[PDB]
């Protein structure tokens, strides 16, 4: 079973002003996925249109999605509407605790339609979302 | 290393109008904890004073806490202030997706001071919080 | 058929700075219930945990509840969540007109899930709730 | 002693898209009133001016009023100001539970000046208001 | 098939301080309706009670309604509740663009229960609503 | 006279989880336009930058625009500012009734500067906007 | 004359992560009270029901109360309603400056019914409240 | 050690429509200060500029300030910014309980930057602030 | 009987970018007052402290005040508190219609404590306030 | 051409708890103005009435104004109304970035009527406003 891990704007800057980089995150995820018997496809883009295309492809293939949409979490109705079409689980992930920062970060257009949300557990949040999905 | 799992009001009614009961949840947690090399102490109370006493004891022993405070999450400043004393990690857990329900459930007094928050992954949320803590 | 009448915080102070006392209220209710062919069990507590235990017992026995939760009406999500499990009717009662006082008293976490609400009719509000329940 | 029962807009559509009709409601009320030794005058109008005239006549005769103002409950300051002149009791009645519906229905211009409010007990709400008034 | 066109307060002042008058609007609508094979009944009143009576008659006959309620759009819950009974389509029409004016005009109690809303297309809005209804 | 029909994000997913597809919508529009003596150019993009380029080209050519901006309706000030330059009519269209859904969908940055808005009439909303424009 | 000093939730943790402990605070208060010719009864509880019982006993004996309700200051209507019965002075005390912290701490259900409020003067706030009461 | 007591607008009207006058208040303060071994300089002005000059002089001399700014408490950012420069303690005093009056009086621009706030204890509030400062 | 007419900030700029000047306004008022048998004392200041001193002198002499406080109407609690001491009538006057301008101008701290308010009638507002006061 | 530079409350405290003083700022401005061929008149006052008099004199002479009103920026409608009379440019200046501080500092009554606003560039903000004005 294939799981899409989709990272949104500014996530390619991970580790570069907390040192895990985006390439390292990809390697960590693929290794964990292989241990669980899953195939993880990890993609990152700063373009909202590109993220919508990837979600549409996950919706047509009925594949689960682990999404960290970055700043678009708080602002894009178009992203929420694309994610409303998914039929497999959608897990929203944030690396840092979004509730401990500015007040505008406490509102997400994605949380109400996600199956679950994991915030503040660092990069381990992606690995735990994978384990939830492997345990069906 | 000892981990406290503290369940608040109405969580002793789990499975009784989704059938996992609170006794079953305790057994699941203890089994997972033993596999990870941890000892889990699982307690549940409908009394806010009893929850504060348990958090104070976790703060003095410097032990991590996985807390599902039920309805007190949204209403108790006293619980938040007791949890502000903890020095080990605090993970807030909700079984259902609190963001997909009434608007008052989207505000938590605990999230801003927790290390991380896990919502909507069912009872597996407690087992993933344990794994995060076992991986230091 | 058994009806639970549950009074919350400060209701044991009735009549003591309008002179009906809580013991008198109990006698009035039991007398009316007997005239209607019902058995009324009247209980009062200043403890939120004790009120939740009584509601849980009413939910397991499928018995109707007439509840005057006092100040907890406006503040407790935990009480609302316990009352959401009841399968028989739930009537919320307030002795005074809560809409004629401070603005925070006009919001109730219980009204939206109650079958009906009776406010401002004094102690007669409890006796009319009994009559509604006797007339199925 | 005479009691006015005043129904506002859309209440003549009762039972017609829960089958009690407005004529049936009138018969039920008159029968209950006669059993209590009262005379009930039941009137219904979709016109706000007509409702104000009836309230003014109740204010000059010092007679109690049981009012279900329909949608005007939430919107008319003119109705509230006419009802502020009454010297006998004013009971506001709603057949359905107004707190379980849209958020604008939770605000009433009438509740703060009514003696009491009864919501959600169906047509029995009118019969219980009569009993309160018969028991002075 | 009969379509009711109902105009609310101040719409009899059309063209009189943009010169189409209400009589001209009626002629335009009847001519368009005849071309489509429909019969249009156009009525106008400044009285809210009269509008409610006309909507009740449309609800009992199951006929579609094209409604321009004027200022009552923003203020009347009673009108919304009468329109909630209709079983055929309800199209809300505004001649001018209500979103380009005062902020209170951007809220309508009718839009959420209408089948569709047409704003800002002048008198042609009524003719396009007719065409939608003729094309079932 | 040329009319631009511009569809924004997620509108290429029409008919695919109500079965009209985007290709079918294009065919329907071109056929109606030809019957009216107009030429319709229908374009769709999930990219906000691409939509702004198309609006800028409509502004320089002084051509009318029928726009369904999808989720960007509620969130993009940049789209509103590009549309503020148009000199020919701008009709905003929504297929479903945006007022009957989430509260954030009731606010549009486009409505206040559009000539008119058509919501809830399905795909027929685009065909009626064409007819308005053909009747100058 | 007897003065009750009542400390609410988390105040038994004073000095333990500013080193005055709750036992030391009690000794300081009793010593100051004896110098003023008063008897101070100092009690602390994390239980809201226990605090309400102590306030009810102060109301029946007509004794003054110096209250630091901790987090319940901001959340409990039941505590405010018990304190509304007191006939002798009620002084609300906070050790730290509640106005310099989170915005939710700036609202107190107790201040409007207290005789006076003292915030930010550390433990000396309790000793100054005693002096106010000794000077009648 | 010198303590400045600064009274703002309308405080020279004390006792004149509760009979202590401003001259009497000055005498009371000077007497208490002398008993504590302090020198109190008491000044009053209805001019905001004059109050700012006095605060600037207290900031340059590093002297403590007891301030009752009257109505300026709720409205002047300029006064708050002058008081933000003080390095010795700043105690805000109100004679009456500001939380029991109009809602606009519950917001103070000064409280968040003051060391402590004393409200509702009458003129004794100034004497207790002096004692706090004498006990360093 | 003496009437004070007090003009606040920027009112000495009347007629100078509607040509009545402040000197002309004074002459108009004195002439009207003499016709009514009253003596009008007209004063203007841009200083809030000076306005408070004049109101205090009107309060001690029990004389009526016609006040146009300019921008201080919307911002000064200190002015409202000085005016709360007056025992003779207080009429608030605005030359232009304050409700037809910016939204912040629709809130006045003075209106709730004034005997009456006159807005939008130009300079004639002062002359009509005089006539009201002459007719006791 | 003469330019007025007007500094409001607390700006005479510049450099005194970032060391430029107000006298140094005056020297810097006069030197820059002379290099540009302008004459700068720099004045500072803690009195709102004095600032209004200076603005009135700038309005009668049609001279440009560079204003740093300090805390009055956020609170004075009277200052805004005096500045609304200016016919030459009005540049509002803040030395620090007002948007990075408390939320009340993000609202200015002056910005909407100023020609331009410069914030956060330190004392150089005044020198750049001069250059804008020298380049007409």
């Amino acid at each position: 079973l294939i799981v899409n891990v989709i990272n949104g704007p500014n996530l390619g800057r991970l580790g570069r002003r907390g040192g895990t980089t985006h390439d390292e995150l990809v390697a960590l995820i693929e290794r964990e996925a292989a241990e669980l018997g899953l195939k993880a496809v990890v993609r990152q883009s700063d373009s909202e249109a590109q993220l919508l295309d990837w979600i549409h492809q996950a919706a047509d293939a009925a594949e689960p999605v682990i999404l960290n949409a970055g700043g678009l979490t708080h602002t894009s109705v178009a992203l929420r509407d694309a994610c409303a079409e998914l039929s497999a689980p959608l897990i929203e992930v944030h690396i840092s605790n979004v509730h401990a920062r500015e007040e505008f970060r406490r509102h997400s257009y994605l949380s109400p339609i996600a199956t679950g949300v994991i915030v503040g557990l660092g990069i381990q949040g992606y690995l735990l979302a994978l384990r939830y999905l492997a345990e069906h």
